[PDB]
């Protein structure tokens, strides 16, 4: 349905309403679209939990009508290659520990403060240091969390790593429940006891599925100016981003569900 | 030979013993000399108290037998031009306050912490922050101090401002008890900077030592140049 809708579908996976298809059709000005692809792409990266904060992300239109995804100014993928293609272009660039957390610093090589620092000491960093970065610690709600500052902007990351598999599993349950034809519901429920759930639901009809390769795993709140040096602005930042991450997880699970109801 | 000797003189005002004329006499290679002239100029920049820690300071040999003193790669002055010329080329870069301290941050535009922080907020920066800078703070003996880290290096400064004219006046009537081409008329020892590296640059007891050290340095050097003069 066109390369703009393809890019729009890819952005829904992080719960980013890019509105790229609508902009491309609007009466807006030349060049506002490239800017929009990049704006929408960066937001998506904050939520994918890929751990690539140290790289620069861009998306542009190419000479033959495609959308090019760039990393550090180098061509990494093309939207028309599908979303899996984008997944494996990112893969050699990543580095995940056992839990699903990026082992890269968001600020590049350099010293990382402990992630379990005392709040009185993390505060001093927030009020008086220039650039800094903490390690992953745990947070409340089986979440993890770290925080850095680059420039005038404080970056509060909350993360709950998940395989796109389990997310697809959780969306299958939600759909096999909302099913209207009770007979087929009990058929699915029995196969699900045998062949697994997402198994038995797919079995009535995926690598083309965008949510098969990208999922909301994290959220980055951002502070600027005066708030960015405020330790209570930081503790509130953490609650906002955990609430955000729950929200966009919920939005993207309801989306993937409504996608699974097509083709039943 | 004039030019290396004159350079040696320039550094002598900061108590730096560059030995460039000798090192040249030794038939050292041009690269070795450049390196020597740049190491000295940076060592003197530290002690001169002009406030240019935010600029790169280099000195280099030219074909016509001059030394060319640059700042951020821009040719600032030449030694064959005299110590005045260099003074007049540095001046538009500085920015002093009413006690005579630099108003620039050695880390450039960016946030600068209070000079007066509790030693325990300072200790947190020292251990767990990447880069950071504080502003001047009133210390003992009419000196002032401040600290910053850039890279793997912690920088402690102790500065007691004193103009070149006054030191010259003191040594003048001290010799009578017994000038435009004198560098001691533009340059004197106002400050001292101690550096810490690796593990030491993240150790708070080490910063405190390095303060007492830089403070004893400033006083020794301030005196040495006066006795030379």
């Amino acid at each position: 349905d066109g390369i703009y809708a393809a890019f729009d579908t890819l952005m829904s996976t992080a719960g980013v309403d890019s509105q790229i298809a609508a902009l491309a059709a609007s009466e807006a000005d030349a060049g506002t679209l490239d800017a929009a692809l990049t704006q929408s792409l960066q937001e998506a990266q904050g939520r994918w939990g890929l751990g690539l904060h140290h790289l620069r992300h861009e998306a542009r239109l190419t000479d033959d009508g495609d959308i090019e995804i760039l990393t550090d100014g180098r061509p990494s993928a093309r939207v028309s290659e599908g979303f899996g293609a984008l997944a494996q272009a990112y893969a050699p660039m990543q580095a995940l520990d056992e839990r699903g957390l990026s082992q890269w610093a968001a600020l590049g090589e350099g010293y990382r403060a402990p992630g379990d620092l005392p709040l009185a000491q993390l505060k001093v960093l927030i009020e008086h240091a220039r650039d800094f970065e903490t390690d992953w610690s745990a947070g409340r709600g089986e979440t993890f969390q770290r925080v850095w500052r680059k420039g005038d902007t404080l970056f509060v990351e909350v993360a709950r790593p998940a395989s796109a598999e389990a997310a697809l599993s959780k969306a299958a349950w939600k759909v096999i429940a909302s099913i209207k034809d009770r007979a087929f519901q009990r058929e699915l429920m029995r196969r699900s006891e045998k062949d697994g759930m997402l198994g038995a639901l797919l079995g009535a009809r995926l690598a083309q599925l965008p949510e098969a390769h990208f999922t909301v795993q994290a959220f980055v709140q951002t502070l600027s100016g005066a708030a960015a040096r405020n330790a209570e602005e930081y503790r509130a930042a953490l609650k906002t981003a955990a609430a955000a991450l729950e929200e966009y997880q919920g939005v993207t699970t309801r989306q993937l569900s409504e996608v699974l109801r097509h083709g039943l």
